[PDB]
């Protein structure tokens, strides 16, 4: 019958295996295929090009070779450099890109072809903020990794002339190995209330530091920016009173979605996990979950554009695609359930502003749900 | 080559075709985006890019064809900090524009930890017609030491 391709760009070190997201793109779509009420009379195929972690470069040659296969749209790479130039590409051929990490938005950049499926920072600030205040915190010491962490904490760093906040900003070294020395300050500072904006992996390194130092206590309750909170081995530390707080994007809690994380689990969990990391072997990240529900939510535009057709674009030429203004304009009003929950962008700036959080803490169970948070109505705590 | 600010795609193009004619460097375009892009091409290619404007620079980037000639932020970061203390501010209101003023500062934002400044940090609207509002709330706060 009627058939359509996809673009896929993924970045990676060395060589295989496969990565979360180029994975959860193909399992996206050879889920989709086989749903029947999703694009009936609709099959997707696809074509996949890896290239190397910032070779912007790399990034724009192999986009032009999808555009000339013919694509309606390029689920472009993940990284901020690479990801702009597949961005600014996409845009004068009018080919959506679709995006599934947050990178930073200037104001003066006028491209419009690209959505966003993660969780805005601007939102995800507020929300860190929103909680702090609910914990009645009028200290806190904010430790971050590199550069971007201060951004997606901006809100709050501009709290304390607004509320009642003093606040304490610390770094993280390149390696966790090395935060001992800054554990050491944050405990003569009877630092007890902490918020760690760093990637999961960095908050499972930092947090076996924190048991070294004597600092996984009840004294200490530690706030945790990444999403993917949920993946981290919780073992060593549950029944030590510490408390741990932060949010997960990921609905859980819906049958429907646990049962499809498990099917991956199987065809991924099969493939290599690791001792000494801290986290759970074949739980699916937030940045694999983001980039399979980007493929439905494209999907969900293709079934109210059956005219459409793929064409064979080239870089050389500055003639656009004849689809792509209509496309993008039906992406961006799209709607799904998805992995990640409510799905719906910005009219304004195709930015995931609006979205729903499961709010979550450690108990001497494991990690579980206290709550909820959505920009509209800020707590919805389950006391 | 003249090129639209924010089309990194124009200029790759532009750069590809001045590598073509042949050249000994690229005085590369200034802008975040743009010159990213042609840095990444001079790269593979090996021909100098050279920049005239700081950047943020990622740590696992490997590209090495390019030096830049604008004083690196690190080092400015921290002759602010060195300022401040001379005066012997204890007290100090940072005022940022947009995003990357932070990165430029954190040397100075990390100092409360270290030395004995309280600090409050506030943000520029866009237009800076629209600043009263937030200089009024300065001025309430007796905030007389402002960066």
């Amino acid at each position: 019958t009627h058939v359509l391709r996809f673009g896929g760009i993924f970045e990676y070190v060395e060589s295989g295996p496969m990565g979360a997201e180029e994975l959860a793109f193909r399992f996206a779509v050879n889920t989709i295929n086989r749903n029947r009420t999703l694009l009936p009379n609709t099959t997707l195929t696809y074509d996949t090009q890896k290239i190397n972690l910032y070779d912007s470069f790399e990034a724009s040659k192999k986009a032009c070779d999808q555009l000339s296969l013919g694509v309606a749209a390029i689920f472009g790479p993940s990284h901020s450099s690479s990801a702009n130039a597949v961005q600014s590409i996409c845009n004068a051929l009018g080919v959506p890109h679709i995006q599934t990490r947050w990178k930073h938005q200037v104001s003066d950049n006028k491209d419009s072809f690209y959505v966003s499926l993660y969780p805005d920072f601007s939102s995800l600030s507020r929300a860190i903020l929103d909680l702090v205040q609910f914990f009645k915190w009028k200290t806190v010491t904010v430790v971050y990794d590199d550069s971007t962490g201060l951004i997606r904490l901006q809100e709050l760093i501009k709290a304390p002339s607004r509320y009642n906040l003093r606040l304490k900003i610390r770094q993280l070294p390149a390696d966790t190995k090395d935060a001992k020395p800054l554990l050491k300050e944050m405990k003569r500072g009877k630092e007890f209330h902490v918020i760690f904006d760093c990637s999961h992996e960095m908050a499972a390194g930092i947090l076996k530091q924190a048991l070294a130092m004597g600092m996984m206590t009840e004294y200490y309750h530690y706030i945790f920016t990444t999403l993917d909170l949920f993946a981290l081995d919780v073992e060593p530390y549950r029944y030590s009173g510490v408390n741990m707080t932060g949010f997960r994007i990921l609905n859980t809690e819906n049958t429907q979605v646990s049962s499809i994380i498990e099917k991956w689990s199987m065809e991924r969990l099969q493939a290599p996990p690791k001792p000494d990391s801290g986290l759970l072997d074949g739980f699916m990240t937030t940045d694999a979950a983001l980039m399979y529900d980007a493929v439905h939510v494209v999907s969900v535009a293709v079934q109210q554009f059956p005219q459409m057709t793929v064409s064979s674009l080239q870089c050389n030429r500055h003639k656009p695609w004849r689809f792509g203004t209509r496309f993008m304009s039906l992406i961006k009003e799209a709607h799904w359930e998805g992995l990640t929950g409510r799905i719906t962008f910005n009219k304004t700036n195709g930015l995931r502003t609006d979205f729903d959080l499961d709010v979550i803490s450690l108990k001497e169970e494991g990690l579980e749900k206290i709550g909820t948070w959505d920009p509209a109505s800020g707590l919805n705590m389950t006391e």
